[PDB]
């Protein structure tokens, strides 16, 4: 049974915000998700908006092109679910009224899929003229327009929601799946999540948040076998490693964070790492380097020379293909879950760790691809800053003007299995 | 900061029966928890239960002799995580006033706790009635007392507590850390998850349920590296394992289990007894055998030749020691924890995997010590079928008639680093 979302609120509550977090995060599980923004299809449909008149809930002709947009939504939803493959689907609109929703709930139940509601409320003035600014006026419908027109526009189409408005109720609604959050994520409502999906569903929307905050991700400070251009192992940090530390915690100090949090592994570079630091932190071998099995300490020459169908193979897909006895980035995600939780969870956050530890939290915060992550770049002794915004994440790359050998190795052109070793090692980092 | 964990409700509302589970399995995945039952400081202050007079909220001297059994339970509480190292509390009483609950919390403020409240709210007569039967009239106040008097009796007691009887509010009690559990875990009101610890326990307790239905564990029929005294591996069934899973097939059948759901590993001798089944069956590499390292597929008495170090540590604490590159239990037991939740989710299940592996979940359902547990006796072609009831669950072990090595290998008597060979291998079991 595939699993049908339904958002539901006002506008300006954060439910496109909700929807995003939440296809990413399900995505990142392996779950294949999509949303279906039914204002982007009317975006798509009616070319241009002109005021809240169309939205006005005794326009009939309106009501009647709202309807056909949501139409084609659900008609995508259905393709997606039903014939594409895709496991949940996010259908993301005000559905404020019992009416609509029963409507989606019938939809849902003719097609086979799980019906669950996600109930956005606030009540807070501030927060939604905060929200208006912030995501609004710079949307299509408002660019290119007067900030005070295209204000006054949208509070005026808010209105329009307001006398037909009709929450989720204990009573009348207690047979349907749901979870209703309130004052930005502070408290919850949560009635029959019928399944495993659900269940982790409501687990992950009852931990991420909105308070403004910076996420740092740096590795440990170049270790010895980095300098040899070994993978792996357990080595401790090399000179270089070591003015690392030093240049991050004054980095840290100039940094003056509120409650800064730090995270490393349980593996010797990143906790030497973090000895340099004034503050305390908290060792987690959830955070241990990607495992390389059998090829542990290696060298890729050396790899190459034992492993040569291996080798191969995790080029052509360095996601999925591991070396015999060790983990695959894919086995990474999976293992860093908990990781990813607990950093939406988080505020001021700081997590010495691995480059491919590194790689997963990066593609995780700046959505980047499965096929994509196994690359990212992340060199050693440089701290990049995320800053989670509104359906995005800004990030910022900051040297600690240290030097360090390059672990980076780029996916050769030749990646076909018997290639000749020279061609296999060609984007091989210098090192020793 | 210790967490101090305390129910509210009315009397028969199952504080008790949750009380126990969220210690059983805070304790489990290795966090120093402990219940204090008010009603038992009571019990064993009070020497004898007369009648619901006791509790007559006008019962000025009853209120006092109430009041002092509270702080007695108190400042155990206080000994516990501030002198004995706990991390968490469980308070466990009615705390159904605002006074109470104040009271209770500036003494988690004092000690420098954390406060959260798990109230369990019940109109359900039935089920009331279900629960005076099932658990109040065994129970000491009640047991050698006509049922009808100990009823009665019961019914005005839980009428003491109506008139003053206040339930944690949206607003009143905005600031509190705090969930609502209702309709027996049908729907829940949760507000500001102060931290970590408070996130995973409401992700335990939205997720365990009351609904009747048995767990049944078994492992894979026996395989071929289980008949040489081999352990670890991925073999493939023995002929008797192929028997075995004939005879779990017409089991299960005759068993006419509603809704059954089947669980195997990644591993072939799991997966292959799960094909001998009508029902289909769901493989999750979380319930792989548990990793012996360097001495996968080895026998003991390789293991003692090849590392008479790490299996002289291992047999002085199996729970905490492993061999090298492997998982001790301890870490089995960590991995195990996704299972435990979605055990706890499940209805009725099936779950075929290992001997490491059942010994976990016997020991978390049956509530065995961490030092017990890695010598709990999982026989091979063996079902043990799991009955959760009110603070136990029920046993009962069903042979399938088909013989089978033994794989069970008790704690030798000398387990002293430079044992001799003899004396290590004594408890060994017959094999090959
Ligand atoms: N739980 C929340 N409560 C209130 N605002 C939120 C919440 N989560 C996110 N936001 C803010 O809401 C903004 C994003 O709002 P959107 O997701 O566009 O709202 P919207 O409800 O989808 O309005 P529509 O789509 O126009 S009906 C960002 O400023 C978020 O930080
Ligand atoms: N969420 C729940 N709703 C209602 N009953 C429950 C719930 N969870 C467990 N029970 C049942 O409650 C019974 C256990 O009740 P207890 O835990 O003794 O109640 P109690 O609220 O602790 O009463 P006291 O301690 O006398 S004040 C068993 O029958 C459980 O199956
Ligand atoms: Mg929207
Ligand atoms: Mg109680």
């Amino acid at each position: 049974c595939p699993t049908l979302i339904v958002m539901v609120g006002l506008p300006a509550r954060g439910k496109t915000y909700i929807s995003k977090k939440l296809t990413r995060y399900l995505n990142f599980i392996g779950v294949p998700t999509r949303e279906f923004n039914v204002g982007q299809y009317r975006r798509d449909m009616v070319k241009t908006y002109k005021s809240f008149e169309f939205f006005l809930p005794d326009n009939e002709e309106g009501l009647k092109i709202r309807k056909q947009c949501a139409l084609a939504a659900l008609n995508d939803v259905r393709k997606f679910l039903s014939e594409e493959g895709g496991h949940v689907a996010v259908f993301d609109a005000t559905n404020t009224t019992r009416e609509r929703r029963a409507m989606i709930f019938n939809f849902g139940e003719q097609n086979g899929y799980k019906t669950f509601f996600v109930e956005s409320i606030c009540v807070d003035p501030e927060v939604i003229a905060a929200n208006i600014v912030q995501v609004k006026l710079g949307s299509p419908d408002y660019v290119n327009r007067d900030s005070d027109e295209a204000t006054e526009d949208f509070m005026r189409r808010i209105e329009c929601y307001e006398n037909s408005y009709e929450s989720l109720d204990e009573e009348q609604d207690r047979d349907l799946s749901y979870i209703k959050i309130m004052d930005v994520g502070q408290s919850y409502v949560v009635n029959r999540v019928a399944d495993h999906i659900q269940s982790r569903i409501v687990y992950y929307l009852m931990n991420i948040h909105v308070t403004p905050r910076s996420i740092y991700l740096c590795r440990h400070g170049e270790s010895e076998l980095n300098l040899k251009g070994r993978i792996g192992g357990d080595p401790g940090l090399s000179p270089r490693g070591r003015e690392f530390s030093k240049h991050l915690a004054q980095f840290i100090s100039d940094q003056n964070i509120k409650d800064l949090k730090v995270f490393t592994s349980q593996m010797k570079r990143t906790i030497q790492t973090a000895e340099a630091l004034s503050v305390p932190y908290e060792q987690f071998k959830v955070l241990n380097e990607i495992d390389a099995g059998v090829c542990e300490e290696m060298t890729y020459e050396e790899i190459q020379d034992h492993y040569p169908l291996e080798f191969a193979l995790r080029d052509q897909d360095k996601y999925r293909y591991r070396y015999p006895k060790g983990e695959s980035y894919e086995d990474l995600v999976q293992r860093l879950e908990p990781v990813i939780m607990e950093l939406e969870r988080q505020e001021n956050v700081l997590v010495i760790c691995h480059q491919a530890v590194m790689r997963c939290l990066l593609a995780y915060f700046l959505d980047k691809a499965a096929e994509e992550l196994p690359y990212l770049k992340c060199p050693l002794h440089t701290v990049l800053k995320l800053t989670p915004v509104a359906y995005g994440c800004k990030v910022e790359s900051i040297f600690l003007n240290v030097a360090a050998v390059n672990t980076h190795r780029d996916r050769p052109q030749n990646v076909d299995i018997s290639r000749p070793s020279e061609e296999a090692l060609v984007t091989v980092p210098a090192h020793q």
